[PDB]
């Protein structure tokens, strides 16, 4: 019997996630050679980014702590040409990359990608500078795409006695003020591994003071209510958890949210079977509980954000992280994050080096992009709860929110269920009363074509998802179900279901 009964708990929200719950990163290493930031001038890229608004865009990564703002820095042919062609035109409406520059950067990018990826497993780590032009490219991409920029500041600029030296950051904040930029900030990326990365140990207590120091500069600036997030610690292993704890004791008062990072797997060792294994899905929970214990002990009630997360570290799992099979991890992460109290989840990455990107080297969306877009259109901010009657809840995983009321097909009271089937057979879900005789819109995602779960294309209710063109996302077409039908979920698939006229009081 492949018929599973659902229970729903709709009396009140367990949590309220941010409208920007599904957020994204651009790795700081895209600036290592800043020419490649010009790639963000693509209209195709903007079209795609806009589909994910509202969202935070976090500019940050390992390179965060090896980047230096230099207002005097000299521009390349590519940058001068990009900027010269934007003059006298509405950059958000009409901005594009000169074709010669676009072609040059697309030719160089695979090499650049290899270089950036190898800098991971390289022992050495070098400084680079970036110009005002680089900052401008990033701001305009975020602003034009309806995204909120979070900019990670370099925490390895140090005084003689290992306090954070804030003079470079001050030059940047001055520059951003003078331009009217609405930007939020971080300081440092994964400080827990600064010893490994730079021969310098900063403890959490010291990092707290560096944050307080940065806070004082943001209170002085022309944007007095600029938000500040931190500390962007890695996976909460014991040592990292202790660093977080001491950080929150010292400087937890001045952060608007606590940021930490999570990866399921090592990209070099991950298997296809790891991507489908509910034990691998379940370990994320352990991490979440350890983070909330640390936060509850030190700053109870403080918002908790996943500041950088993906399927696998090291740039992703070759041939796995860019496939339909990557969706189980992504959707389950969002599901669990929402249900356990995480307010924002920042996907590593929207675009850039690695194959855990949502959008590839050709600016084509991968299956996780479409998964993200569907999530964004259907799933509301109020998190409710669903469960499966039985003890095989490991392989049939179910989440329930109020329906996104910005969606014009639906209304207040409506419910959005999403579910993951990791069994190797079809399962059929029975909705509970009073949702057992409603019109229900199915949104089932399945891999296209011979590679199956390892495919990089996906269908929505039997229809291939593709950009209509560079300016235009397609409609996402529902499949109406017969009222009172069970909800069919094929083997190794995931789906959304919108329960229309559900009239849930909590969703109003
Ligand atoms: C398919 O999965 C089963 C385990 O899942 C159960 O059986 C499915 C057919 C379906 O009825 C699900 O809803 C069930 O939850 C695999 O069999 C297990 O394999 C493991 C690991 O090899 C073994 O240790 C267990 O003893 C097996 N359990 C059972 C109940 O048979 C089966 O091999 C899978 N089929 C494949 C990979 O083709
Ligand atoms: C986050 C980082 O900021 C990004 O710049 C990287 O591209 C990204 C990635 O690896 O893809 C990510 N780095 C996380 C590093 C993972 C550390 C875990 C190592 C565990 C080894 N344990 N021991 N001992
Ligand atoms: C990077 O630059 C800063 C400031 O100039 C310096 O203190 C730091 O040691 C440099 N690190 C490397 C690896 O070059
Ligand atoms: C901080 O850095 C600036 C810019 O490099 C340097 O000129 C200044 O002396 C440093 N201050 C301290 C206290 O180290
Ligand atoms: C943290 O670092 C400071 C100096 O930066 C040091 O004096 C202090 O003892 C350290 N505290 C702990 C708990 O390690």
């Amino acid at each position: 019997q492949d018929v599973v009964d659902l229970d729903f708990f709709t009396q009140e929200p367990l949590h309220l996630v941010s409208p920007s719950f599904l957020s994204v990163t651009i790795d700081a290493n895209l600036a290592t050679d800043p020419r490649f930031l010009i790639l963000l001038g693509s209209p195709k890229l903007r079209t795609l980014a806009r589909g994910l608004s509202p969202a935070y865009l976090r500019f940050g990564g390992t390179k965060t702590d090896f980047l230096i703002f230099d207002p005097k820095k000299e521009s390349t042919f590519e940058e001068r040409s990009y900027w010269q062609s934007q003059v006298n035109q509405d950059i958000c409406k009409y901005g594009s990359i000169p074709p010669d520059v676009e072609e040059k950067l697309r030719l160089e990018w695979p090499y650049q990608e290899q270089l950036l990826l190898r800098e991971h497993y390289q022992k050495k780590f070098k400084n680079s500078t970036y110009s005002r032009s680089s900052v401008d490219v990033l701001y305009t991409f975020a602003n034009c795409s309806g995204l909120d920029l979070i900019f990670g500041l370099n925490a390895l600029l140090r005084t003689a006695d290992l306090q954070w030296n804030s003079s470079n950051a001050q030059l940047l904040l001055d520059y951003c003020s003078s331009k009217g930029y609405n930007i939020s900030w971080e300081l440092g990326n994964e400080p827990n591994s600064f010893l490994k990365k730079a021969d310098i140990f900063i403890n959490g207590s010291q990092l707290g003071e560096d944050f307080i120091q940065l806070h004082k500069l943001l209170r002085k600036s022309t944007f007095k209510n600029a938000k500040l997030y931190g500390p962007d610690v890695g996976q909460p292993r014991r040592k990292t958890a202790k660093m977080l704890k001491s950080f929150l004791k010292a400087g937890g008062e001045v952060i608007d949210s606590v940021t930490w990072h999570h990866y399921y797997l090592n990209g070099r060792t991950a298997t296809r079977e790891d991507f489908l294994n509910p034990d691998v899905l379940d370990i994320f929970i352990s991490s979440v509980q350890k983070v909330f214990q640390v936060v509850e002990s030190t700053r109870p009630g403080k918002k908790v954000w996943l500041g950088e997360t993906s399927s696998a570290y090291g740039g992703g799992a070759p041939l796995l992280s860019d496939t339909f099979a990557a969706g189980f991890m992504w959707l389950d992460k969002l599901g669990l994050s929402a249900r356990m109290g995480i307010e924002v989840v920042m996907r590593q990455v929207f675009f850039g080096a690695g194959n855990y990107h949502l959008v590839d080297e050709n600016f084509d969306p991968l299956p996780d992009y479409w998964l993200s877009l569907l999530f964004k259109k259907l799933v509301g901010t109020k998190v409710l709860m669903a469960s499966v009657q039985g003890s095989k809840r490991r392989k049939l995983r179910v989440y329930l929110h109020c329906t996104n009321t910005d969606n014009p097909r639906y209304k207040e009271g409506d419910l959005t269920l999403y579910a993951i089937n990791l069994h190797n057979v079809t399962k059929y879900l029975r909705l509970p009363y009073p949702f057992s005789n409603k019109q229900v819109d199915k949104y089932l995602l399945r891999p296209l074509g011979p590679h199956g779960l390892l495919s990089k294309s996906v269908q929505l209710n039997g229809l291939t998802l593709k950009m209509v063109d560079d300016q235009t996302l397609p409609p996402l077409m529902e499949k109406p179900l017969r009222p009172g039908s069970s909800l069919g979920l094929p083997a190794f698939s995931y789906s959304f279901f919108v329960i229309r006229n559900a009239k849930v009081a909590a969703c109003i």
